[PDB]
C-alpha cells in the first residue's frame, strides 16, 4: 500500500528530462529526477515546476559508488524500495574529438556499462513486485553486434552468459583498444556501440535472473532505443524531439500490471527487435 516511486538517471536534460516529465503525468506515485550536477538537477526540477509538475530531486552520479549508495539508502528509508528505474544516463564522444581512442573507449565504457551496472547492483534489489526497469541502450548496439566476430556474436547472443563473463568482455574491449588490437581480436570499430552491446546484454542477463530468482513478482525489465533525438548528445539535426524520444522508455516503464511482457527484450518504436 505505500506510495509508489519512479526514478530516472540522467534526468536534468535530453531524453531523461522528457521521461521525467511524462512520468510526472502518467506514473501513479512520486517521480524522482536525479542528476550528477546538483545545480543542473535543481534547475530542471524548477523548470518542471513552472510547467505545473512536482518531481522530487536526488543527486546521482552513476560513476561515483558513494553517490549510488546514498541514493540506495534514501530509497530504502523514504519508500522501502523502488518501483520504476530508468537507466537513461549515458555519454558519447563526438566525431573528431581529439581524445585518444583508447581513452574514449575507457571513459564511455566506464559510464554507459560500468556505471549502469553499479546502479543495478545497488538498486535492483530494491525493486518491488510489479516494478519495471528500463535500460536506455541504442540501436547502435544491434549495429555494432553485426560487426563483431562470429565468436563474440555467439557470446553476446548467449542465453547462458553471466554478468561476470560480460564484465570481463567489456573490460577486454577497452584493454584491447589500448593495445591497438581490438579489431584483430574481433571487436567493432565503434567504442560507443560496444558499450551499448554491454547495456543490451546486461539487460538480457538481468531479465533472466528475474525470471529465475523472482518468479511471481511480475517484474519486467527491458533494453530500448529512443530513436535519433535532438539533444546535446546527438545535436540539432536529429529526427525526434525529446518528447518523441521518451515514448518507448515511458511505455516500458508503465507496462500494465497484467502485461506478460516484453521481458528481456530490445525495444524500439514500442516493437521488439531481434538480437
Ligand atoms: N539522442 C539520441 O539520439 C540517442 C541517445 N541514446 C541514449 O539515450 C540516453 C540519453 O541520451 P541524451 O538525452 O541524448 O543525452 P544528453 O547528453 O542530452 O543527456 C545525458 C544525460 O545523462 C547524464 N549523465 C551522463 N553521465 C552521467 C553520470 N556519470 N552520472 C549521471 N548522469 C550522467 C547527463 O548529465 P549532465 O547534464 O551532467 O552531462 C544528462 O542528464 C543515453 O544513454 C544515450 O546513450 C540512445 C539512442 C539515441
Ligand atoms: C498526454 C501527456 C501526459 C503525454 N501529456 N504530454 C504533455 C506535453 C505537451 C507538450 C510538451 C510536453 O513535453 C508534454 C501534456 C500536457 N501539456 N498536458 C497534459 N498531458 C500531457
Ligand atoms: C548519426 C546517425 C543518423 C547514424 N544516428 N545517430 C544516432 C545516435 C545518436 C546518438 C546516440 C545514439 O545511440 C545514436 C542514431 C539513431 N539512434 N538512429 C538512427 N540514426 C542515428
Amino acid at each position: 500500500s505505500g506510495i509508489h516511486v519512479a526514478l530516472v538517471t540522467g534526468g536534468n536534460k535530453g531524453i531523461g528530462l522528457a521521461i521525467v516529465r511524462d512520468l510526472c503525468r502518467l506514473f501513479s506515485g512520486d517521480v524522482v529526477l536525479t542528476a550528477r550536477d546538483v545545480t543542473r538537477g535543481q534547475a530542471a526540477v524548477q523548470q518542471l515546476q513552472a510547467e505545473g509538475l512536482s518531481p522530487r530531486f536526488h543527486q546521482l552520479d552513476i560513476d561515483d559508488l558513494q553517490s549510488i549508495r546514498a541514493l540506495r539508502d534514501f530509497l530504502r528509508k523514504e519508500y522501502g524500495g523502488l518501483d520504476v528505474l530508468v537507466n537513461n544516463a549515458g555519454i558519447a564522444f563526438k566525431v573528431a574529438d581529439p581524445t585518444p581512442f583508447h581513452i574514449q573507449a575507457e571513459v564511455t565504457m566506464k559510464t554507459n556499462f560500468f556505471g549502469t551496472r553499479d546502479v543495478c547492483t545497488e538498486l535492483l534489489p530494491l525493486i518491488k513486485p510489479q516494478g519495471r526497469v528500463v535500460n536506455v541502450s541504442s540501436i547502435m548496439s544491434v549495429r555494432a553486434l553485426k560487426s563483431c566476430s562470429p565468436e563474440l556474436q555467439q557470446k553476446f547472443r548467449s542465453e547462458t552468459i553471466t554478468e561476470e563473463e560480460l564484465v570481463g568482455l567489456m573490460n577486454k574491449f577497452v584493454e584491447d583498444t589500448k593495445k591497438g588490437v581490438h579489431q584483430k581480436e574481433g571487436w567493432p570499430s565503434s567504442a560507443y556501440g560496444v558499450t551499448k552491446i554491454g547495456v543490451t546484454v546486461l539487460s538480457r542477463i538481468h531479465a533472466r535472473k528475474l525470471s529465475e530468482q523472482r518468479k511471481g513478482d511480475k517484474i519486467l525489465l527491458n533494453a530500448c532505443c529512443p530513436g535519433w533525438v535532438r539533444t546535446d548528445m546527438a545535436g540539432p539535426k536529429a529526427t525526434k524531439s525529446p518528447e518523441e524520444g521518451a515514448e518507448t522508455p515511458v511505455y516500458l516503464a508503465l507496462l500494465p500490471p497484467d502485461a506478460e511482457g516484453p521481458h528481456g527484450q530490445f525495444v524500439s518504436e514500442k516493437r521488439v527487435e531481434q538480437w
